[PDB]
């Protein structure tokens, strides 16, 4: 997968970051993708630090991130947010 656009505003509109049902506004400052495209490379915001817990999902009906390619099928929300072992108690 690859991001169609990588502007600061565009990055925050692609995913929703929450913890215990409470979301976080503009949790990122930038975004990118790995060379092989098998993983994302997100730049965090300055309002939190790593403490081994978090969760993340994708915004409903978003089109910024597309699998296959930048012109392939788009991502859709998971049944539940995926786990991230970083910024939250």
């Amino acid at each position: 997968s690859v991001l169609t656009s990588t502007a600061a505003a565009d990055c925050n509109a692609a995913v929703v970051i929450a913890r215990n049902g409470s979301a976080v506004a503009s949790p990122l400052s930038a975004c990118a993708v790995s060379a092989d495209g098998l993983s994302l490379t997100l730049t965090a915001a300055a309002t939190y630090k790593p403490m081994a817990g978090d969760t993340v999902d994708v915004a409903v009906s978003q089109t910024v991130l597309r699998a296959g390619s930048a012109t392939g099928p788009a991502y859709v929300p998971r049944p539940s947010p995926a786990l991230i072992t970083v910024p939250s108690p």
